């Protein structure tokens, strides 16, 4: 749902911080859930949150902090980020002659508290991935 500024979320160059020329002109990485695969969607418009608590959820393949409370995709689909503990997995796009999707194992959760927070808004799933790590929007 929200990103800190901190943050860095995958766009059609690859990743880049939260607020980006390719997150915020480009399109980014999804699970297009029509296609059952990874696909580029369009970047509708760039939005601030300003003041906003946030979680930081850590993997083995990436980190980052968001709200917290958002649903997010997991290996079983999408789940409460206060309920996604060390032991879930989520799904992560893979970059090479043909894109792959590869689980995570997440560490665990860290609070990072109180964070400056942006996202942005995509058309067609409606879904977008920061850092690696998909999130519902």
């Amino acid at each position: 749902e929200a990103l800190t500024g901190d943050a860095l979320i995958l766009s059609d160059r690859g990743w880049l911080r939260i607020d980006d020329p390719t997150l915020q002109e480009c399109r980014v990485l999804s699970y297009n859930e029509s296609t059952q695969q990874w696909e580029w969607q369009q970047v509708l418009r760039w939005l601030d949150q300003g003041v906003r608590e946030t979680w930081k959820i850590k993997t083995f393949q990436t980190e980052i902090k968001c709200t917290g409370n958002h649903l997010i995709r997991t290996d079983k689909g999408w789940i409460k980020a206060a309920n996604i503990t060390p032991k879930m997995k989520i799904l992560s796009p893979e970059i090479d002659a043909a894109v792959k999707t590869a689980l995570q194992d997440v560490e665990s959760i860290e609070k990072l508290g109180v964070n400056h927070v942006y996202d942005i808004e995509v058309e067609h799933n409606h879904n977008f991935v920061a850092n690696g790590l998909l999130v519902h929007n």
